[PDB]
């Protein structure tokens, strides 16, 4: 199977994002089942507009996402988007069933939500982008990626 937890293992310097509230809220902290910094990533703004990105070096084959919200929060993700590329650049959205796919997200801070893709991706990079949060805080998020060397 192709399956390991790619996300879990990574140094702050394979995270990055789009903006973090503060350097406790930096990507790197965005690891499902850890509570390091502030719990988890969010954005200094929330829009449809803001991304979390990892960078696994070489090309990936991914099979399965995970996430959670930001640790005993009223912060985090009920819906995204994941794109990915090899480059870093001209980021592909992921599609399932016959369009751009929104993942069901998070209900609460600390319960992880993990979905098996219908079909598995190959990249080095991948984004999580949030196309919706909880009303009564902000994005948060932290993720696992499960996969394989291509």
């Amino acid at each position: 199977p192709c399956d390991e937890p790619l996300v879990s293992g990574l140094p702050h310097v394979a995270f990055s994002s789009s903006s973090s509230i503060s350097g406790s809220y930096s990507p790197g902290y965005a690891k499902i089942n850890k509570r390091g910094g502030a719990g988890g990533w969010s954005p200094s703004d929330s829009d449809h507009y803001q991304w979390l990105q990892v960078d696994f070096g070489n090309r990936k084959q991914i099979s399965a996402i995970a996430t959670q919200g930001r640790y005993s929060s009223s912060d985090w993700v009920t819906q995204y988007r994941m794109l990915y590329s090899d480059t870093g650049r001209n980021w592909k959205p992921y599609h399932q069933d016959g369009n751009i796919w929104a993942f069901p997200g998070n209900i609460n801070s600390d319960g992880v939500v993990r979905h098996e893709l219908q079909h598995p991706i190959i990249a080095r990079y991948v984004r999580i982008v949030p196309l919706d949060w909880n009303g009564e805080g902000r994005i948060g998020l932290r993720i696992e990626v499960y996969g394989c060397a291509a």
